[PDB]
């Protein structure tokens, strides 16, 4: 699945168990550390969901898609 | 604040940045690999929301409990 706006752009990663889950979800977090770009991460069981937004703008920004796409990177397909 | 139950048994977690967020969930996320049993983590800047229940059961039983008090106990206050 691709990313959709939800006002935020969310997109959920499935895993095999939680471990992965949480793998994925700290590689996201050194992202937005980078980026100085946070977004909202929930970790359970086989999936990671992510969402980003700009709360100044109270939606989507550039931004938020560029995290989107360097988020999708990470997986390297 | 306390654990409350909200049908799952909630409670979030202040920090004072996203990093020491994501530092404290991947301890309970070890926490519940110890125990067999896997929280809903909610990472954020400056907060982790941890969410406790049992699917099959539809809501809170002992095993949550009990992890809610080995999360906080991970706090060492």
């Amino acid at each position: 699945m691709d990313w959709e706006e939800r006002k935020r752009l969310v997109k959920t990663f499935a895993f095999p168990n939680f471990r992965e889950a949480l793998d994925f979800a700290n590689r996201v977090g050194a992202l937005a550390e980078r980026e100085n770009h946070h977004p909202r991460l929930t970790v359970e069981w086989g999936r990671v969901t992510v969402e980003w937004w700009t709360h100044s703008a109270g939606g989507v920004t550039e931004k938020d898609r560029e995290m989107a796409r360097l988020t999708d990177a990470l997986l390297q397909r």
